[PDB]
């Protein structure tokens, strides 16, 4: 459980993600699948992307990045109060994307690198910590749905 303290830390990161979250979205794609290629396969409409340059040229990636962050974003202002939000995710994930929690990981480290990069004024040691507790709870409730679901993650 994060304190409130924690959650402001969170959130006062996720304002600056805000003044253009369809470029922090390239940026957090492009780590992702420069660092973990295997992910990209899991994307029919994306697996084709040969370079970085493509990836930040692929305005359907772009569209992409922004629904993740923002439905990221509506699950950390909620502050653990997720459950609703959490349903169809883990279900389309699970069933669907068939997403296992180690890229779940991997999409957390890319975040977490992405906001380190870009943001030192509100991402500081303490700033990092809550965002990866926050990201952390994400993936426990996430895990936890999985299995009520039948997926094995
Ligand atoms: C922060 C974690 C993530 C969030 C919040 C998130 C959110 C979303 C949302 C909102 C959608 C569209 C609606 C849906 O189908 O549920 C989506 C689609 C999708 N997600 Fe995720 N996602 C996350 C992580 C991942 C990861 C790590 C992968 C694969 C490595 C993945 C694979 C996909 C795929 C393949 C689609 C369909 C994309 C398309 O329309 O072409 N997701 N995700
Ligand atoms: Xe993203
Ligand atoms: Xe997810
Ligand atoms: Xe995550
Ligand atoms: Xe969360």
């Amino acid at each position: 459980v994060l304190s409130e303290g924690e959650w402001q830390l969170v959130l006062h990161v996720w304002a600056k993600v805000e003044a253009d979250v369809a470029g922090h979205g390239q940026d957090i794609y492009i780590r992702l699948f420069k660092s973990h290629p295997e992910t990209l396969e899991k994307f029919d409409r994306f697996k084709h992307l040969k370079t970085e340059a493509e990836m930040k040229a692929s305005e359907d990636l772009k569209k992409q990045g922004v629904r993740v962050l923002t439905a990221l974003g509506a699950i950390l202002k909620k502050k653990g109060h997720h459950e609703a939000e959490l349903k169809p995710l883990a279900q389309s994930h699970a069933t669907k994307h068939k997403i296992p929690i180690k890229y779940l990981e991997f999409i957390s480290e890319a975040i977490i690198h992405v906001l380190h990069s870009r943001h030192p004024g509100d991402f500081g040691a303490d700033a990092q910590g809550a965002m990866n507790k926050a990201l952390e709870l994400f993936r426990k409730d996430i895990a936890a749905k999985y299995k009520e679901l039948g997926y094995q993650g």
